[PDB]
């Protein structure tokens, strides 16, 4: 077969893409690895950005979101003692964040998809990538134990932390910046009404709680567990009880629990590739770059990496101007380093972190003292929460 | 003898308590182990906030301070780079910082002081502490080979780092925070014009350079050192090198040098004590806690201390509402933890780490540009370094 761009994975930063370009009557194909509802079994994502939710929009699958999703217009933290409101809409000039899950987001995407009949190609076994230099790169993949071959003109490498992509560029080429936390999230999925209309960040001396929501009957709740806990041993109860530990009385009090839909620990990490490029493959969200949960960015990084990809082949196939293909990664690295300090900042601020002296102990407690304190303070976590600014 | 208020250390914090109290009709002695002039050669403090600049009106010594200080309406950064201006005074809602040397600041208090004629023994040796708890404590020191005892209703510690007044109290009474950096900082002052009209904080890679004054003739360098580093091998054309080597181009290049009038290397470090009190003893300023000098926060914050007790005195004596003193430490405390985690800041982004990742690297080059860029990390920085409200 032959394509304009070949995408490889079919998660939201692939699917956002490739709706994108289909629209603008670039042909793309996506090739996933896995079937369509190993995809849409991952519960991940809660909270989108302002920008995120304009893509979508614009790739004109947002009927269901603009229904179902929640539009939040502040988050509070509590820290020994208390519980704080972070005004976003006023400190951040007036914008909010929307919780809608990423399974909606990627089952709007994959209807969009298959309605407008665009090539996608599930259980794609052994993908490889060919000729990146070239003028002619090419993907060979497996269907059943039959090898065929893609010819494109540019490659979205759009396959998460563990695809091929970022693989298939010489080593040499790329400059590693990772950091990997000590501690996981226990996240549990439940049919249970929000404990809060606002979503609740925790620091606890027992560790990190969060109280998030999918719904008005469906909530999200994560703690803060080693990374040597299985969960197999976090029954329901046991999750239950320790969040609860971990929270204001007032909020456990009101807390309505009840069996989990899903339970699954992820650990937390902090990694960037320099550049997010190689000749004709272009890499685009997880692929690229990791950031801790903590933050609210790594599906909301890849909307931006996918946007500004978007407009640069626009204009390279529309506009025969190929060569700003060039400036991928220096507008992309601008935004995920704002975007990786800023879930850095937030997860060392509200996690407990194992071997620390009572002096970073109390300098932990300050930061959120003032932060939490200073309408300058209040405004750097409120512009940072909803998303700079597109470049 | 027999005084009201009994004060340890003859340095600013001492000085300037003793002055508030003598004008306020309390009586107090001051007691130094050291000589006047060996006070008086420490060169120490440029940075004044407005809170400290309104403490010395108040204590009638501000004549050559208004004279000859210099106030400041901005500060800069330069980073790997570029060079950013702070505008403090817009972005603190009006305020500034005022540049006025440390030796000056004593001086003008010692001659306000002997004008005066409170008491002060200078060369008092083996100075030692009695019955903080009961209802008559007091001090016994030796003048020559002479000990005499001297009596009061309180002693206040204003004895620096390493004092008499701290080790006074029962280690057990006492939670101590400590940071200890792996880096110092040499000075050195020079009779040359400075660089600048404004300060200079400079990010490099061969590590931190700051450029300040004491007048329009008299300039303050400083560049990070390893703790390691004796003076005795930094020749004053050494220190130029370096000190040009990690500035702007055209900073450097401007540049006025000359011999040194004094040269010497601090050792950074973080310290508080929790409470700062015990008994009729009280801690105020170096006696109680140590900021790095990033922040030009140590002399302000014994001010604040000072300014403190000095107000909960007066009600004690005039008012006779002596209970009052028991807020003294929770007082003080909200303001030290405040300002030590402005000065841990400000001391993690412009200084060069020994073993530090590519990541964490790349995070202190992002927060620099992160808080230089936004009008809420601006600002963050502004209210910060002009100093936050006196409670
Ligand atoms: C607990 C948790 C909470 C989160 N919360 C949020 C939040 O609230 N807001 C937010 O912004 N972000 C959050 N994130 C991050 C967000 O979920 C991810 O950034 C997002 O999944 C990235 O999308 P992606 O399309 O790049 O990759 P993925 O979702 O990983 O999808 C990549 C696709 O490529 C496929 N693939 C892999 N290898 C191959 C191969 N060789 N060939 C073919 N296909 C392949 C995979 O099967 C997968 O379908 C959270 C993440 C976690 C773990
Ligand atoms: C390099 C450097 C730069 C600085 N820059 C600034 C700046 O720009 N702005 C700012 O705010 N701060 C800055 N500081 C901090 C500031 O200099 C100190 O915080 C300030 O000296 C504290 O005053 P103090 O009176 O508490 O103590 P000190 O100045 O230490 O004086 C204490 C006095 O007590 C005496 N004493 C000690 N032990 C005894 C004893 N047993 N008996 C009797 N007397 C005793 C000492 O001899 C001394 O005279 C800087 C410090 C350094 C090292």
């Amino acid at each position: 077969m032959k394509t304009q761009v070949a995408i490889i994975g079919a998660g939201p930063s692939g699917l956002l893409l490739g709706q994108l370009l289909h629209k603008a009557g670039i042909d793309n194909v996506i090739l996933e690895r896995q079937t369509p509802d190993y995809v849409l079994g991952r519960i991940r994502a809660g909270v989108l950005e302002q920008g995120m939710v304009d893509l979508l929009r614009e790739a004109g699958v947002d009927r269901r979101m603009a229904r179902d999703g929640l539009v939040h217009e502040g988050v509070e933290i509590a820290f020994a003692g208390q519980r704080r409101r972070i005004d976003l809409k006023r400190l951040s000039g007036g914008k909010t964040v929307t919780v809608y899950g990423q399974t909606e987001v990627t089952r709007d995407l994959m209807e969009a998809r298959e309605a407008c009949g665009a090539t996608t190609v599930y259980q794609a076994a052994e993908v490889r990538l060919h000729d990146l230099q070239g003028e002619r790169p090419y993907v060979t993949f497996e269907r059943d134990g039959e090898r065929l071959r893609l010819d494109c003109d540019y490659i979205a490498g759009c396959d998460g932390f563990h695809g091929i992509s970022r693989q298939s560029i010489p080593a040499e080429r790329l400059k590693v910046f990772e950091r990997v936390y000590p501690f996981g999230w226990l996240g549990l999925l439940a049919d249970t009404p929000p404990v809060s209309h606002e979503l609740i960040y925790a620091n606890h001396p027992r560790g990190f709680a969060l109280c998030s929501q999918r719904s008005a009957t469906r909530s999200r709740y994560y703690v803060q567990v080693p990374l040597t806990e299985k969960v197999e041993d976090w029954s329901d109860e046991r999750f239950w009880t320790e969040l609860k530990a971990r929270l204001p009385a007032e909020v456990a009090e009101k807390l309505v629990t009840g069996p989990s839909l899903e339970k699954s620990i992820a650990p937390l990490r902090s990694f960037v590739v320099e550049p997010m490029q190689h000749g004709r493959l272009f890499l685009a969200g997880d692929a690229a770059h990791i950031v801790p949960p903590t933050g609210a960015k790594g599906l909301n990084l890849a909307a931006s990496d996918v946007s500004t990809l978007y407009r640069l082949l626009l204009k390279a196939y529309r506009e025969g101007r190929g060569e700003l293909l060039e400036r991928y990664s220096a507008i992309c690295l601008r935004r995920i380093w704002k975007a990786e300090r800023f879930s850095w900042w937030m997860t060392s601020v509200l996690h407990r972190f194992p071997d620390t002296d009572a002096f970073s102990q109390r300098i932990q407690q300050t930061e959120l003292e003032y932060y939490l304190g200073s309408e300058a303070g209040l405004a750097t976590i409120a512009e940072n929460y909803v998303g700079l600014p597109y470049e």
